[PDB]
């Protein structure tokens, strides 16, 4: 199905935001954080790029809301809960399970644990997700957990993710990268990726791709990217973390 807001609409785009899964727990393990279930054992798996997962789907900051007082430090802090609005119930990180169930169905979930390793049982990231960026929206669960899924899917199946696959636990260029990215979106829409790193020697923790709200339900193509100042912190160079810290 096609993911459309009923309300609030009118923002520039969406932000998927994609964890190095790897990276991501090396850099909850080295910040000495309470260990993840979706972490502890720190799984290997064949097809290296599949430690490409989906962390979120962020719409920007609505015009609308924009117009109450709402800056962009707020809305990326707040997301649907912002004040004055949307105002809707806060989802709280240290206690992701209590922001509801979204009702997303059984094969939707399922699909979703695949590639968002933190979703359901005790851990509950989606709903977490779905209540900051989607509840004020009114997306269907289904949609908008299925986009995710898809766009996650056309990352990881396109030059960037074969790139991160086959350069799995080295170190690597932002040229490199950059041109990997180019190879299957145009060189236009490098700038359309914000790389995070942490640590020392830095490692990669999250890719997020900058896409037109208009063309979230398409295919990704050249056209779909919308490129933005902010390269991230990751520096010339990063290592591509390993499974284990
Ligand atoms: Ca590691």
């Amino acid at each position: 199905l096609a993911l459309q807001a009923k309300q609030y609409g009118d923002f520039d785009r969406y932000v998927l935001a994609l964890s190095w899964q790897t990276g991501f727990c090396q850099s909850q393990h080295d910040r000495n954080r309470n260990e993840r279930d979706e972490c502890r054992l720190q799984t290997e798996t064949t097809n290296k790029a599949d430690f490409l997962t989906v962390h979120g789907l962020w719409p920007g900051l609505p015009k609308s809301v924009a117009a109450r007082g709402v800056d962009e430090r707020r809305w990326m802090r707040f997301g649907c809960a912002t004040r004055p609005i949307p105002n809707l119930p806060e989802a709280r990180a240290s206690r992701m399970c209590s922001s509801p169930e979204t009702g997303l169905s059984l094969e939707t979930a399922a699909k979703l644990s695949e590639v968002m390793p933190g979703a359901g049982g005790r851990s509950c990231l989606e709903r977490y997700e779905y209540a900051k960026h989607g509840a004020c929206f009114g997306f269907d669960p289904d949609a908008y957990f299925g986009t995710m899924v898809r766009l996650n899917q056309e990352i990881k199946e396109s030059e960037a993710g074969k790139f991160l696959a086959d350069n799995y636990g080295k170190t690597v260029s932002r040229r490199d990268f950059d041109a990997a990215f180019a190879k299957s979106w145009g060189k236009e829409n490098v700038k359309a990726v914000k790389l995070t790193c942490q640590g020392n020697p830095a490692y990669l923790t999250e890719i997020q791709i900058s896409i037109k709200a208009d063309a979230i339900n398409a295919p990704l193509s050249a056209n779909s990217f919308l490129p933005q100042p902010h390269p991230g912190n990751c520096g010339k160079t990063f290592v591509i973390d390993k499974a284990g810290y």
